[PDB]
């Protein structure tokens, strides 16, 4: 598993926190598909996240004014937290306790999504946004298909290849 990263850029956080957060997502999408992240059921055809430069940059825009994705149509998470170490250790951490939310969890991890991206700021505090290109909706259903092996087993969207067992698409839009 390593990050796939499109466009520009927009991609101004440093390399280790974005490295952080694309780990978190892909590597629980990863553990999902295979049906084996203890609570998030069978396995299933999952999509990898392309890290999007272009997405960081609408997270940006979103964290200085709230409601600017939601009017792009995209998914939204939010994570924050006060610390007072370095802040590599504390994302680490806001993302476990991040990982304790289920309705964030809900984008995160939503099969049919392909892209996102997320922007912080500091004030000791840390804010973080991430935009998706897909939302899931309330009652929607995740579950479906099967873990990709080879390219053909990636169905949701039409040029995909499957890599670790997840499917990527760079033009699901």
């Amino acid at each position: 598993d390593i990050v796939i990263d499109n466009q520009g850029s927009g991609c101004m956080v440093d390399r280790p926190f974005r490295e952080a957060i694309d780990t978190f997502h892909n590597g629980l999408r990863q553990r999902i598909a295979k049906g084996e992240a203890e609570g998030y059921g069978p396995a299933r055809e999952m999509y990898g996240l392309v890290y999007d430069c272009g997405l960081e940059e609408e997270a940006r825009k979103e964290i200085k004014l709230p409601g600017y994705a939601d009017l792009h149509h995209r998914g939204v998470t939010r994570f924050s937290g006060d610390y007072e170490g370095s802040a590599i250790s504390a994302l680490k951490e806001i993302l476990e306790t991040f990982s304790a939310d289920k309705n964030s969890m809900r984008q995160v991890v939503y099969p049919k999504a392909t892209r996102f991206g997320c922007s912080g700021r500091l004030r000791r505090r840390m804010d973080w946004v991430c935009v998706y290109d897909k939302k899931p909706k309330d009652g929607e259903s995740f579950e479906g298909g099967k873990p990709c092996n080879e390219n053909k087993d990636c169905t949701y969207y039409k040029g995909s290849t499957c890599e670790w067992n997840l499917c990527y698409t760079f033009f699901a839009a």
